[PDB]
């Protein structure tokens, strides 16, 4: 009778990664509407797509023009207007040289299985570097390249190289250190020559929302890039605006060959993309194909979501907003000596949970997912990431207005505090860990 | 527009996302007939490769879309369960049949819907042999194309431990259904252990391979030889499924109760959906274990909702096997008139025309002749494809909402195309770009 309950009746969990009991049958601007009624502020952004919140004028008048008036269903069969002027979009507002070309897909994990396929067929080198914690998709692919704890019971694809992703908080490899040991891959069992490309996320999401060391990844980029090897950005997570800057590879100085979009791109519609040079884009035809990819019903979308961002200077904003954001969040920790970082650029934020502020051991678990639970019942929608599961994940709409920063902080505040004076039983928090 | 959509297309768009059969490049689309820059309506036999099922602009998915993109229940099925997608889940499990606890897991594509299957089929069983064939279309994603057996993806090597078995075809019948089930049994008893095969994949209608209807019985053989060793029994149903073929399901028609059915393309109506439908103890394998951001966003789902709800109350099904009939029948006796018409085959609308150069051999027609058929089809208002391993399938997977009036608008187009292909007054240069 509950949604929830019919949700355990018919939903496989394969496809579940549930935080907590929130149920949903509606949504407005920045909160979702739980089954029942009750107005949850919704500090996750369905973990990035709801990057203009829910019922957004710009995507509902995009999508309404476009589904009453169908420009075909397949970008492989039809050009349609929406896809081919959201392609000129993208190539307008990212950062490039020479010939370039826009593959659509639906979905981050399909836009990087497409990009590793691609890479691999034009240069026929078959070795890719990535991060341990990198997380780039979960199907067969994308996942193969992926460092992350979460998709260790598959092996990768072999020839993958993963290094570990500098991190500022807990500093056991340094930028250099991390240099070295590729330069050193490099000149022994990795020659760069035969290294298809180096997957990069220019903030490590998953992973715990780390940060790199200034000018890393630029010093990484060259050292791929004097031999040849392409350089490929993921902005799946932290991409268009939510960072302060358009990408957030512009933070990093960085120059990639190809960027993967996706998330936020489609404004809560499966929408993904792939820009690079045309090169590699034009290798072969009918090479990687889906039949509704390109639609011109989330194209549509994915305009609307682009020019709002341009028109209403949304980048500048969350900027400044998530600066409030980040600071309020700081201040909790004069409170709570379990904070022991807030980190991120911009509307993407984690805060670090620690056990001790001295060796900067991770609070444990439990204690993690309480809190999101915690906060689900005090009105807030959030998550946890990282490679111990104790990083709180904001990324909220990038339309977040400062009276719910105000309320996301007292709620944050007090879903702490209740948890660490052992509010939540055990049990409560069990239907929701793995 | 000095500078034509189709150019605007040239210069942005990624070859390798293209399969483009003619110029037709679009602006809109209203029932059955889609919208060409400058204005001309086409009549579309194509339905887009299948997701247009309803066609464009039908109400039914208007209004679904409509109310979900205006209160959108969040954006994500694997944070947030929504009332739409457990819905639809559960008007899935209602119009499949099947025994026992299932679940349902929902993605954007007929790709991705494969690649999760195999991936948890092989998780679940313990067991990491695949059987699939030759010519089979699962799709373009590295784990489904790994399944997949068809001409177009040779560039990449399969899966390991895949079992790659001919499909018999009665039109060029090299392999008997008795054939294949004989090699097969061979298979099983040297290098091919069956209890070490998780599943067997089974186009109910060979797809991209040339739209082949198997010989009668031979599916359900192949479903009994391989359940007889606790391999689990897999149907693809993306492209020819939900009432296309006359019946709500293409492998009602062959005697089989699968475990696990894909479905894509037309169960979202125009809009990105794909599900899998599978017994519990598979599909609850692991939490976490195939995830996807927006997968079963309430918007896709809603559309599905629509599709599915048309389909059962308008008797889409029992319409298009009586539809489907009139058209294939239209289409056959234009081989009194055209030779190169070898063979029209298929189920209620999913519908191949086999062109041939030789009537006594069935040597297919060359692909340039396909393509100058398809091009003319287009100038004289028509949409379609080719499909097959030769390159010689003329394809029609109409909206399930074409009308009388259009099945002979479609079979005159057809053949005047055909005559006039043959009669050399198309140019060589104008299918030039699209092979
Ligand atoms: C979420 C994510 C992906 C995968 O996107 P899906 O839409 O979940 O398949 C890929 N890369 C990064 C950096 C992500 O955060
Ligand atoms: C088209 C098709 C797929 C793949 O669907 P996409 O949405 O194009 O990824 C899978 N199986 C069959 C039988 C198909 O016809």
């Amino acid at each position: 009778l509950s949604l929830r309950e019919r949700d355990a009746r018919v939903i496989a969990e394969i496809g579940r990664l549930r935080f907590s009991p929130l149920s949903l049958i509606g949504g407005k601007g920045n909160r979702l509407i739980e089954e029942g009624g009750r107005s949850i502020l919704d500090l996750s952004g369905s973990a990035g797509p709801a990057a203009l919140g829910y019922g957004h004028p710009a995507i509902v008048e995009a999508v309404e023009k476009s589904v009453r008036d169908m420009a075909g269903a397949s970008l492989l069969l039809y050009p349609n207007e929406a896809a081919v002027s959201l392609a000129e979009d993208l190539l307008r507002i990212t950062p490039g040289n020479g010939e370039r070309r826009v593959w659509f897909g639906h979905s981050g994990s399909d836009a990087n299985d497409c990009a590793v396929r691609v890479l691999t067929a034009a240069t026929k080198r078959s070795r890719i570097i990535s991060f341990i914690g990198s997380y780039h998709g979960n199907l067969t692919g994308s996942m193969g390249i992926s460092g992350h704890t979460a998709m260790t019971h598959t092996l990768p694809r072999p020839g993958v190289l993963l290094l570990p992703y500098p991190d500022p908080f807990r500093p056991r490899f340094s930028a250099e250190a991390v240099l070295e040991l590729l330069d050193y891959h490099f000149a022994t069992s990795c020659p760069p020559e035969q290294v298809a490309a180096v997957f990069i996320e220019p903030i490590l999401s998953d992973g715990g929302l780390v940060v790199p060391p200034p000018a890393f990844l630029e010093a990484l980029q060259d050292r791929c890039r004097k031999h040849g090897i392409l350089v490929v950005v993921d902005e799946v997570k932290v991409g268009l605006g939510r960072t302060g800057l358009m990408h957030c590879f512009q933070h990093e100085g960085l120059e990639p060959d190809m960027v993967v979009f996706g998330k936020g791109l489609g404004g809560g519609l499966p929408l993904s993309a792939v820009v690079g040079p045309q090169w590699v884009m034009d290798h072969a035809p009918a090479f990687v194909l889906q039949t509704t990819a390109g639609n011109p019903v989330a194209t549509a979308a994915g305009r609307a979501v682009l020019n709002t961002i341009e028109r209403q200077g949304l980048a500048q904003r969350s900027e400044r907003v998530g600066g409030i954001f980040a600071d309020r969040l700081r201040r909790l920790s004069d409170k709570h000596s379990i904070i022991g970082d807030v980190r991120g650029r911009g509307l993407a934020i984690g805060v670090d949970l620690v056990s001790d502020r001295g060796s900067r051991e991770p609070a444990p678990v439990t204690t993690t997912a309480k809190i999101i639970y915690r906060g689900y019942q005090l009105g807030a929608a959030f998550t946890y990431v990282g490679l111990n599961a104790n990083v709180l994940e904001f990324m909220p709409p990038l339309t977040l207005t400062e009276p719910e920063i105000d309320e996301a902080a007292d709620i944050v505040d007090q879903a702490i505090g209740d948890v660490l004076d052992g509010k939540v039983a055990d049990s409560d928090v069990a239907h929701f860990m793995m």
